[PDB]
């Protein structure tokens, strides 16, 4: 049990081998969740599900660099269900962030921002019980 929204450290950014795992449950009615993967103010991985965009459930992924949204990735397998209980890992790879959720492979996202070692917090936001948050290496 964690308040929401929650920032993890991530001593010294990432690194490749470094797997990040998120427990929670979503809200009955939910409308998004983020991953918010920060270098200071950058957003180096912005990892967005949105439960009603026009009546469509879709996985925005992108980049803020300087206040400025890039451009935006997106997924329609959307594995989340409202008032379940899910797993988010996210393990950093040599050339990308790699996703699975309930141990289902998701999505990659080529690194954007190239100095994982400044990317050193972790905002964990939206419509969620958070129940862990934490890391390991593999
Ligand atoms: O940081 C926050 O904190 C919160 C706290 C609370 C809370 F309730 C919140 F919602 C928040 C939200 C954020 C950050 O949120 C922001 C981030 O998610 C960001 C990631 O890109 O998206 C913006 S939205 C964006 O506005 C844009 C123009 O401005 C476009 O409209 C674009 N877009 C692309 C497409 C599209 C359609 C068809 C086909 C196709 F290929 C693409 N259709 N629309 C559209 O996605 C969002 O606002």
């Amino acid at each position: 049990m964690l308040i929401v929204p929650y920032n993890l450290p991530l001593p010294g950014g990432v690194v490749p081998r470094m797997l990040i795992t998120i427990l929670g449950t979503v809200k009955p009615n939910a409308n998004r969740i983020a991953l918010d993967f920060q270098r200071g103010n950058d957003v180096a991985f912005h990892f967005n599900p949105r439960f009603n965009e026009n009546n469509r459930r879709v996985i925005v992924c992108n980049t803020k660099l300087d206040n400025n949204w890039g451009r935006e990735e997106r997924q329609s397998v959307f594995p989340f269900e409202s008032g379940k209980p899910f797993k988010i890992q996210v393990l950093v790879e040599p050339d990308h962030f790699k996703v699975a959720v309930n141990d289902a492979h998701l999505l990659q996202y080529n690194h954007r921002v190239k100095k994982l070692n400044e990317i050193s917090k972790l905002g964990i936001s939206g419509d969620i019980d958070l129940t862990s948050a934490s890391y390991t290496m593999i």
